[PDB]
């Protein structure tokens, strides 16, 4: 599914997004565009022979499991293919996982280098929420 911006802000904050680890809903609809442009199914592999998966690209490396990422851990403890789901559910709890695990947002290289810092309310103007 491709979620509309307005559409995605609210389902994250249903989920409790809003303001989580005190990053505003903006910083996480602005992290979802550049990671996914709002798209749930998106995958990409990385160098090291992990990928990336769903709405906030989560990595294999850590946080879910292939069965194709040597070494790997899966500290979300679900299937990788769950975080593609039209119901962003798994991937906020995961999000939630990653985010409390110390750097903040800034695991997410997107966000770091393209929401970090800026006017992210305007991901939320205008938004119904
Ligand atoms: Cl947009
Ligand atoms: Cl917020
Ligand atoms: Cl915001
Ligand atoms: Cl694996
Ligand atoms: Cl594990
Ligand atoms: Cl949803
Ligand atoms: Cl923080
Ligand atoms: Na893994």
């Amino acid at each position: 599914k491709v979620f509309g911006r307005c559409e995605l802000a609210a389902a994250m904050k249903r989920h409790g997004l809003d303001n989580y680890r005190g990053y505003s809903l903006g910083n996480w609809v602005c992290a979802a565009k550049f990671e996914s442009n709002f798209n749930t199914q998106a995958t990409n592999r990385n160098t090291d022979g992990s990928t990336d998966y769903g709405i906030l690209q989560i990595n294999s490396r850590w946080w879910c499991n292939d069965g194709r990422t040597p070494g790997s851990r899966n500290l979300c403890n679900i299937p990788c293919s769950a975080l593609l789901s039209s119901d962003i559910t798994a991937s906020v709890n995961c999000a939630k996982k990653i985010v409390s695990d110390g750097n903040g947002m800034n695991a997410w290289v997107a966000w770091r280098n393209r929401c970090k810092g800026t006017d992210v309310q305007a991901w939320i103007r205008g938004c119904r929420l």
